[PDB]
């Protein structure tokens, strides 16, 4: 898949990838999130949130005080460069973003913002 990637978050607290490479040529980038499993998003919800590694913690910390109401994401978080909605099992969501929003050399992390999920459900995103 050029300029896109398919990612699954399961009931086992696992993303099927821990590293994503965004080709420097890509103009846009699309991440396809699905959620195999049986648990509903209010106990096992999963989302794909993109930020710098530097800002992950506060994004996470801010998200969990945001409630299921706001997908456990601070509304209009200027630290989030891209994000999917929060989904439960059997659900799916995609998000597309501008590669121009990524600086070379700066590090980025992707992660779920459901309470206590980002330590396990995370990975690397890098501009190549
Ligand atoms: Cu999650």
């Amino acid at each position: 898949a050029e300029c896109s990637v398919d990612i699954q978050g399961n009931d086992q607290m696992q993303f099927n990838t821990n590293a994503i490479t965004v080709d420097k040529s890509c103009k846009q980038f699309t991440v396809n999130l699905s959620h195999p499993g049986n648990l509903p998003k209010n106990v096992m919800g999963h989302s794909w949130v993109l930020s710098t590694a530097a800002d992950m913690q506060g994004v996470v910390t801010d998200g969990m005080a945001s409630g299921l109401d706001k997908d456990y994401l601070k509304p209009d978080d200027s630290r989030v460069i891209a994000h999917t909605k929060l989904i439960g099992s059997g659900e799916k969501d995609s998000v597309t973003f501008d590669v121009s929003k990524l600086k070379e050399g700066e590090q980025y992390m992707f992660f779920c913002t459901f309470p206590g999920h980002s330590a396990l459900l995370k990975g690397t995103l890098t501009l190549k």
